[PDB]
């Protein structure tokens, strides 16, 4: 039906059968990722041609190859074989993740450490983290993972609050082999428990929460169709579902009067990045490249009806490929409902007597995914007004250290002898514009401040000015809060009736970006965080601000090199790549487990519409 | 018993009772503002004396006064009279702005204008806006309002269409003369009609929103008690309702176990202007003290219930003077009610196998007011986790001009011919703070970057430093969304478990602050604008950030006045006075009737707790 319909259980086991019948998927291989490609660019094209890309991993250590393949045809678009120390490894492999932990409980260097601070090896659980690329040439073309190690005193222990600082091991998943075990010294390790499940802890719980129930008598006001095709007052979008990105939103347009207007291609967070600012070295290499390295949607939570997702809710349950090609769906990975959101607009005029009020409502469409200590909820709402929005939700436990004695710069205490190193939580939303249709172009729009004197003797005077993006190479941007700084994207070929360009401004919540030194690892891995805006022509091939293999690779791909390409972005078929993020410095509220903190950006009509369109709304 | 309570019907009547007793209110006498009296401080106040300021006008051109009233003894403890071109004028009658219609309606000058542009002049409504100080010295010590013109076709017909531009009228309300009539020249009167109640503009009304229904089938979390009292998930804290400045929160405090700790004394919205930016001497001195000129509690609307506000709602019905002392109730002035917050906090660990999710939930207490065109809804919120939360909501029906032909620098176009001028709607909250009592002290906190280096190796490091603000000197600060600036208050004198003061931190939206020229009156008399944190030792005096008589007063009343004093802040009991606003440049999407557009600022615990607050919380 749809060529953005979600993969089906049966596309991928083809997918596998494919790669089988290519020789492409012997015993030793395993997907280390797959996921359905988007229709090329064309208003229907020629037929559906489900494509689907993935990369193959080699547990005997031969080359590993990225393959497209077309379910639609049984034929293998393409297979390359991949030069891993140069483009990148493949993402990491949950049963790669499990080995860290075992191998170490063998390894004499790990038992001598464990020895050292009188630890039973086998109440130590490791967390098994990505190495990034830093000073050890070892590494260069082998798969390892760094693992760091947290006490669990019984089976239903938080592990979190008992770090072993001044300990890290540094494993080769593939080899199987224990490359570096790093002791810099013994540390007290935390003895309180952090089980906020624990009536010790926790106390009596309270009992003056009454009940408030959200239902929908005669159900929803969206309808869902061929599956994943949503459709919402007057808004009209299909939700994809990629193992990587997570909840993928395609075609996002509005219906205005008899059209169906394009307003955003491609909606998604196309990675996303948690930097640690603890200069030791137990932990100065800790980069979590959610998306990138991990892939948030392999990890998303069945969603439980009540508490997870309230009211009248949807669900989808996403298919996506296990290590061997075979087809595991996610149970209620997503949810989609409808809330109400306060007024939407009134007036009470004296004039006419007129008392005029509306409420306003938002579509949400959301999925949690976890990452080892965190969880995070991605929420994407579509408002009656027009406003598109995405909201991330920060929760779960923080991530631990050793307190240091004489206090740190670096990190902060949440219990005693507990530490939680600074850290950020940084975003980049890959939005490919469509404004009413290809031909969009961006424009920088800043608060101008007009001095008193001719003209403007009072001195009250204030303006805006816009700055069109041209070129790629002028299309990094930063933020500018004070001058009210904001990007519209518009369509120079459409106009709305009062002969402007229609358009969406993006409105950014301004935080800060990547912290980082400039000329660290992590700011060239992650050079799109450095930047709150980036502005880029499409191509199919520029998924990811940091590339299609993030996983121990340098710089050298992603943004930066896409931009260099300096390609004309005015009036042309553009994507908007913004970072933004959160700066945490954990605070004694975070721990036991902290309460969500969010992060977001959105978008708001700009002369998009001839007036507002939300005139039809009921009293209701 | 509470001297927190509202003022009652029979307080008012009693206040009225007082003054006519007194002589103080004769038949040219005016109630310009009455409110009750905020207890002093007093850590064991046995003697209730409940008093009541009042500001009275003098119809015959007579000083005004300053009334200080005793209710329970049924004394004038104070009397004072006031020289308005000293001290500025107080605050508008609505019986003056009826007068300015009337007036013009009969003058020359005003008819000849009208004429000029074929307007029938029973068909023109005036908006009656405050004056403001210019270069009018014979205006100095007089009572002056400026009206702008809007055509109203009909009676429900939406004024606002069609304002009359080159046209502006200045009116002395107590003499009753018309001091100026100036036309700058005829525009053309927008045409296009913006009734959005009109079928003909709405088009046949949306049948696809299915109801969303909210309900409480055992009643609200919340317990109201005395009256105004409110108990709800730990907090504790007195609504109170002030005719200028509207809702006000009291005794903001958190039960964390036995003790019941104070957050913020006192938390209110202590002005608010919308200063505009279009250089027209038609609307140049435009710019609305919404607080202090036109005080917004007074315009508080009657919610209905199911619209205004849904679900299960408590109202409180405050009760105002009129303009002669006659108590008149704002019935449902004021919603009471909790909402469902979606996730609190949640983890899916797979060490421990424990799943854990839990809803989180907000304590609203709002109330709406309407200032002519504008409609602002004023929302308090306490989260669960003790986060303190102010959020303004802007809608109503943006001011208009003509467009002037060749675009403009300061106005946008919304419909043929029709004009928006520029502006801003900035805030001022003023929160008396209390973190554990009154010594409190305020430092700047900012995101410190670090280079790579010595100590710092792989330039992943960041950190972050605070400034105490020691003296009002340095205490006027600007936001830095770049380096991640916040201001935390905090008690040095009560330390949590970790032994660091308890502190809460406030998180600034850090949008654009005051744009006027540094040397326009506006900058000088709305100054509190121009930055967006000012931080005061208390003084019962010093309410307002423009002063007690905000109406026609020169400049540099309030805030700048209060800091010239360079008091002790370290550790003293001390006012932190937050600005932020919206600065709108409307689109074609906020006519005819604006959607609501919002502006806020939020405050988190800072190490107030000893862990978090929320682990009692059931599972639900
Ligand atoms: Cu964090
Ligand atoms: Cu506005």
């Amino acid at each position: 039906a749809s060529p953005f319909r979600l993969a089906s259980a049966g596309e991928i086991s083809e997918v596998q059968g494919i790669l089988r019948t290519a020789g492409l998927l012997g015993p030793e291989k395993r997907i280390a990722y797959l996921g359905v490609l988007d229709p090329a660019r064309g208003a229907g094209s020629e037929a559906e041609d489900r494509r689907f890309r993935v990369f193959i991993h080699d547990v005997s250590g031969a080359r590993p190859q990225e393959v497209t393949v077309s379910v639609t045809n049984g034929t293998v678009i393409s297979a390359v074989e991949l030069d891993t120390a140069a483009t990148g490894e493949l993402p990491v492999l949950e049963e790669e993740f499990e080995v860290v932990e075992q191998l170490l409980a063998t390894d004499e260097r790990w038992l001598k450490a464990l020895a050292a601070r009188n630890l039973d090896v086998s109440k130590v659980r490791v967390a098994p983290l990505s190495a990034g690329v830093f000073e050890y040439a070892e590494e260069r073309g082998r798969r390892i993972l760094r693992g760091l190690a947290f006490v669990q005193d019984f089976p239903e222990d938080s592990a979190w609050a008992h770090p072993v600082d001044g300990l890290v091991a540094y494993v080769d998943v593939v080899s199987k082999e224990v490359t570096r075990v790093i002791d810099t010294g013994v540390f007290p390790v935390p003895a309180e428990h952090g089980n906020y499940t624990d009536p010790e802890l926790t106390g009596p719980l309270r009992t003056t929460q009454k009940p408030i129930s959200i239902t929908q008598p005669e159900g929803p006001s969206f309808t869902v169709t061929g599956g994943n095709h949503i459709e919402w007052e007057k808004w009209s979008l299909d939700v994809g579902f990629d193992v990587r990105e997570g909840v993928v939103l395609h075609n996002i347009a509005f219906r205005d009067g008899d059209r169906l207007r394009p307003i955003i291609n491609r909606a998604s967070i196309a990675e996303m990045v948690v930097p640690y600012g603890d200069p030791s070295p137990i932990r100065s290499w800790q980069n979590y490249f959610d998306t990138g390295e991990y892939l948030v949607g392999q990890y998303a939570n069945s969603l439980e009806l009540g508490c997870d997702c309230l009211g009248d809710i949807t669900y989808l349950s996403p298919v996506i490929s296990d290590a061997f090609g075979n087809p595991r769906e996610i149970r209620n990975g997503i949810c989609m409902h409808e809330e109400d959101w306060g007024i939407l607009a009134k007036h009470s005029d004296l004039w006419s007597g007129i008392n005029y009020t509306r409420r306003n409502r938002r579509m949400v469409i959301s999925f949690f995914t976890t990452i080892g200590n965190y969880d995070y909820g991605f929420y994407w709402y579509l408002y009656l007004d027009g406003t598109i929005e995405f909201e991330a939700k920060a929760t779960g436990v923080v991530f631990t250290s050793a307190f240091p004695e004489g206090g740190s710069d670096n990190i902060s205490q949440l219990a005693p002898g507990l530490g939680a190193p600074f850290h950020q939580h940084i975003f980049s939303a890959r939005l490919d514009m469509a404004i009413d249709g290809f031909t969009n172009r961006v424009e920088e729009e800043d608060v101008v401040r007009q001095t008193m004197g001719p003209g403007n003797e009072r001195g009250n005077a204030f303006s805006r000015k816009r700055t069109v993006l041209t070129r790629e190479s002028e299309a990094v941007r930063e933020a500018d809060a004070r001058t009210g700084r904001t990007w519209i994207i518009s369509n120079p070929e459409s106009k709305n009736r009062l002969n402007e360009p229609v358009g969406y401004k993006l409105h950014a919540h301004n935080q800060p970006t990547l912290l980082a030194d400039p000329g660290s690892s992590i700011a060239r891995r992650a050079a799109f965080a450095t930047k709150d805006l980036w502005v880029t022509r499409y191509a199919d091939d520029e998924r990811y601000p940091t590339g299609d293999f993030v996983n121990q690779h340098s710089g050298g791909a992603g943004l930066p090199s896409y931009i260099a390409q300096d390609r004309d972005i005015d009036g042309q078929d553009i994507v908007v790549w913004h970072t933004f993020g959160l700066t945490h410095f954990p605070r004694v509220e975070d721990w036991p487990i902290m309460p969500v903190d969010t992060v977001g950006f959105k978008l708001r009509p700009e002369g998009f519409f001839d007036r507002s369109p939300v005139l039809d709304v009921p009293a209701n």
